[PDB]
């Protein structure tokens, strides 16, 4: 799909068996997800964005069906307001911006 | 021109007469500039991102030309750590996300 902009580019995502909705997010270099319950080895890592840092968990080798398209990668999970697919897995699903 | 997403979505961008490079971000609602002097009055306001909330300047009715588009609308100027052009400004210049 095509996407324009004028609302939040929010798609449906599963991961781990669960549904959620996630913005697709050119800003985001990896993905950052709530908080869930993701099963894996897990290293800790911090993160930063506008307002400061959060800890979040590193996972490695999830695999997400964002919009139906398939993508495994690098997976962060923590306190972040807002379900965020980023970079490392919009290049997967061949996410381009156009203008 | 189409932007694959393997390095992060980076424009040049002239504000205020200004020279800059800006992140092309579809998760950003609004757009914010680091600590810059541009010519106005402006509106205090506070902004939320991963890390919490920052005190920006809002300036309305700002030109901005965009990889060479133009557009006029708000531009939030405070303590971000990177440059984002956000959808107020990237359904001007016609931006699409594709997948
Ligand atoms: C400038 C920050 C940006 C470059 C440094 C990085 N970020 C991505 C942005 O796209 C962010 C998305 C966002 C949307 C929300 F609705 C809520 C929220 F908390 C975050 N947008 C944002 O902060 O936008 C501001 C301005 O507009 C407003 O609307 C939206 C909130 C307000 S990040 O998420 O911090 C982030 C992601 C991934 C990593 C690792 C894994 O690489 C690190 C950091």
């Amino acid at each position: 799909p095509q996407i324009t902009l004028w609302k939040r580019p929010l798609v449906t995502i599963k991961i781990g068996g669960q549904l959620k909705e996630a913005l697709l997010d050119t800003g985001a270099d990896d993905t950052v997800l709530e908080e869930m319950n993701l099963p894996g080895r897990w290293k800790p890592k911090m993160i930063g964005g506008i307002g400061g840092f959060i800890k979040v968990r590193q996972y490695d080798q999830i695999l997400i069906e964002i919009c139906g398209h398939k993508a495994i990668g690098t997976v962060l999970v923590g306190p972040t307001p807002v379900n965020i697919i980023g970079r490392n897995l919009l290049t997967q699903i061949g996410c381009t911006l156009n203008f």
